């Protein structure tokens, strides 16, 4: 379980213990927000009801992604744009580019030195 963690971002991301370790690491760094708004878009797309999706949306576009949101995701104006039109015609894929971003803000940095921490050491 451990070692896929290293093997694939993807399997980190499915393992209960690797999140939490890896969202208290982000914690510690202000930057907690980018794992969170990864797991809101993996929940959203098993969204089947028109109804559901569109009140989804709209929260999770007012908790990460709208300037001065909350929990804003550290995204370019163009992003932002993009995903606010996605939101206007009511696509699927609306977070995709958001969600692509931010995930290579995390595999790209964070990922990469929490694995070089004693959260991820200690448990290997």
């Amino acid at each position: 379980d451990v070692l896929g963690w290293r093997e694939s971002f993807d399997l980190l991301l499915n393992s209960k213990n690797g999140v939490a370790a890896f969202h208290a690491f982000l914690k510690t760094e202000f930057s907690e927000e980018n794992l969170e708004f990864w797991l809101a878009c993996e929940e959203f797309k098993k969204i089947r009801s028109a109804t559901k999706l569109a009140s989804r949306a709209h929260h999770i576009f007012d908790e990460y992604i709208r300037s001065e949101a909350p929990k804003e995701v550290n995204i370019d104006h163009e992003t932002r744009e993009l995903t606010k039109t996605n939101l206007q015609a009511a696509t699927t894929s609306c977070f995709d580019v958001a969600q692509g971003k931010t995930r290579t803000l995390m595999e790209k940095d964070s990922y990469p030195r929490f694995l070089k921490s004693p959260a991820y050491r200690d448990l290997a």
